[PDB]
């Protein structure tokens, strides 16, 4: 089998890329393989966890958002050989392309933590960053009485740099609104030594953490979990060797991430496992006619879904010029944004770009907590995803932004 | 299915130290070693064949002839681990189970992660001294120089010895000096990295030989393109991601990227990032019990040196037996670590430190200074001390040594 456009990943990503493919090469000429069947909105499970938004209305069938004519291919990819223009399934099928664009995402490790993921089958502990942990994140909250609170950041890459922080503000409010808050001692423990890589909106967070009662230990990674006696292990990262055992009342895991297992040792990929793209235009640096977008590529910026709609424009043009044997000139700036959930009410909306250097749309002032950006993320972002973005019509909000 | 009490996963450095004194505490024939490679080779003597000092083949030897005798030779590669199940699969179709695993399986070179590379190789002016098929091209490059630039490359990933992308740039440095071509000669450092060395007593002194002897650092480029045929490099910055710069050169020394080798990446041994989970005191792993690491495939936060693996196999040794007795270790590997920065020819800066990152030298004076003395221990007494002791399990650091220095 063979296609002009051969899509890996039904995410963010891939079906953007597959809606905007169609309409350059026709839908019969586009396929995805995909294997799961389930597509979904992953922001809203911050607030999931945090008890504001129900779970199932993140999800959608994967037929949904197929473009219509597209061809589905529900398999798992095994193997590429760009070498040969294909790729193997888990089918035991080999497909072959003309063009290839990758948008398989970040992959979890939830295994590399001594204990997990078998001890989510106990109380107390949850995780936003899985289908199936999400919701044990809102039952430690309801079920907190006295103790100990600890968020934690890995020593890996991530996906939203800031979700594992928005929690634990979410949890803090919850605290306090339901009177519990003197009976919690509140912990970011963080294998980083920074609260955010973006000064101005790091001291807006530093603010907010002084005046709250939290406490952030830097450099501090989990690496074990005992759930039957509420007991986590940290590593210090400063001192090599030295471990430290903390009691907890709830836990909640952000887990370990790596790039998905067939692109670690992939030919696409970079000597550290991600897809190997240019920084400008997405398209491979060694294979002409591969693309990457999204979290599994190389793309030195924060891996987020804001980046994935920003990046989807750039790479129509690319791919457009490339199929018109044309140089490209269309360069991505590394445009991210993280809508930073400080409570019920309030978000600090932080954009940047590659120079890890603010980047605001609005013309008011977004390091400072605002119902406004809370409604955006909480009820229109969620609308745009579903009826602009997996349509391939957003692009980023430049062009919204240079309008005022 | 086969059996074995200790299984060794490679016959590198580690592998071959391991095994030897395995060896004498179960008995040979409970010892086996994983191996594809005909060859062992003492690579740290390639910093010397590279520069014209040393001939390569007395760098290596067959492998049969370093087996630990009476200890199996498996010559295969290992193709797949399962922790959970006691064994490990081979590109022989076939299994091997254990009582006990050690893993020494080193890091793993990606040239071609470089566009143009290796196939660029074929042509002159462009050597590595990381690859026994082109550490003798980097000599020849510098037998063939005449004016231009010489660069020297360091990878925006973890490497071995960190020291040896600059050796090589001192050693070409005084070469063209010792035959009257350093006047012709604008030599280039790109580094990945923001600093010359992590240790500041030592990157102090090198700044003043890079001062001394007019060298250019230039700070995160990473080389990403080769053009054998026309000469031309490609760079790019990492801290403007996105622009790039073209650059010429009459001579390159490739430092290659590097990585966990592949069959660890996606392994349950592995941790996230595909380097062995272990305990950094005990090098037990951190997740099953009855295997342990060592060397260049570890996680272990300090230098990937020879010098490490021979510290770490002195603990290694100890938190075996504690466990085969079922006790708990407590002897604490500290991150010893060295780094003989040879600065020319006849000099030698030993640098010494561990998982504190500060100075932990052995000898009463100071290491910070060239020294001909720990050029001759570095080029004459350790590849002897390697073939002869540290092969042999008689090697496991010289602390001992620096504590007999106390009067
Ligand atoms: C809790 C949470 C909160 C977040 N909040 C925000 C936020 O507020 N703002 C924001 O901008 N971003 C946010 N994000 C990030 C956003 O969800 C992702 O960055 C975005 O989904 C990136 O899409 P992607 O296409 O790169 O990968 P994904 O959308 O994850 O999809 C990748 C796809 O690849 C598929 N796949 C995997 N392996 C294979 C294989 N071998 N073969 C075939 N297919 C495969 C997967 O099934 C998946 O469908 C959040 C993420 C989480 C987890
Ligand atoms: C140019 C250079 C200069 C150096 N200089 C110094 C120095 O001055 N001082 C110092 O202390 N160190 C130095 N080193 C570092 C030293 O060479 C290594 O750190 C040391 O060899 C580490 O040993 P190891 O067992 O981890 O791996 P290695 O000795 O590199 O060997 C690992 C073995 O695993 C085998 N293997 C790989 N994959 C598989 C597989 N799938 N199945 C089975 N076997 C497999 C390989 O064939 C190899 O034999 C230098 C290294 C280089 C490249
Ligand atoms: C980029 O390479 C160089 C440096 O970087 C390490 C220097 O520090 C210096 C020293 C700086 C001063 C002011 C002497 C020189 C001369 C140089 O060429
Ligand atoms: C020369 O023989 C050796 C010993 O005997 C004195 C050691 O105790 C030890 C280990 C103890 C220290 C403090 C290095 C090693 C490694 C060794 O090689």
């Amino acid at each position: 089998n063979h296609y002009e456009v051969l899509v890996l990943g039904g995410g963010s990503g891939g079906i953007t890329m597959a809606a905007r493919m169609k309409r350059k090469v026709g839908a019969e000429n586009v396929a995805i393989v995909e294997p799961s069947e389930r597509h979904f909105y992953q922001p809203i499970w911050t607030l999931v966890g945090a008890g504001a938004k129900q779970l199932s209305s993140s999800g959608r069938p994967t037929a949904s958002v197929i473009p219509s004519g597209v061809e589905w291919i529900k398999a798992r990819v095994t193997e590429l050989n760009p070498d040969k223009n294909c790729i193997h399934t888990d089918d035991d099928e080999k497909i072959s392309y003309r063009y290839l664009i990758i948008a398989l995402g970040i992959q979890l490790d939830y295994e590399k933590i001594k204990g997990l993921p078998e001890g989510f089958a106990h109380p107390k502990i949850g995780s936003n960053y899985s289908v199936k942990t999400v919701e044990k994140t809102w039952k430690a909250l309801q079920d907190f009485k006295e103790g100990n609170a600890i968020f934690t950041f890995p020593n890996t890459p991530v996906k939203c740099a800031g979700a594992p922080q928005k929690i634990m503000y979410l949890s803090e409010a919850y605290f306090r609104k339901t009177g519990k808050r003197s009976k919690a001692n509140i912990i970011f423990n963080t294998s980083l030594g920074a609260i955010f890589g973006v000064k101005k909106y790091a001291d807006a967070l530093q603010e907010i953490i002084q005046e709250r009662n939290l406490t952030v230990n830097y450099k501090k990674n989990l690496i074990e979990v005992r759930a039957d006696k509420q007991e986590a292990v940290f590593e210090n990262l400063d001192k090599p060797g030295e471990t430290q055992v903390i009691s907890y009342e709830m836990l909640h895991v952000t887990p370990p991430m790596s790039p998905p297992d067939v692109l670690k040792t992939s030919p696409v990929a970079d000597a550290a496992g991600w897809v190997d793209v240019d920084k400008e235009t997405l398209q491979h640096r060694r294979y002409p006619n591969v693309f990457g977008i999204g979290d599994c590529t190389n793309l030195p910026t924060s891996k987020t879904a804001a980046a994935v709609a920003a990046q989807s424009g750039i790479l129509d043009r690319t791919i457009s010029v490339i199929m018109k044997n044309q140089t490209p000139t269309k360069k991505y700036d590394g445009y991210t944004s993280c809508p930073l959930v400080t409570g019920y009410n309030r978000v600090i909306l932080a954009e940047f770009d590659y120079k890890a250097e603010p980047l605001e749309t609005f013309p008011f002032d977004q390091s400072k907590e605002r119902l406004s950006m809370y409604l955006m993320k909480a009820d229109l972002m969620p609308f745009l995803y579903w009826n602009m973005m997996l349509r391939g019509y957003w692009g980023g909000p430049a062009f919204l932004r240079k309008l005022f």
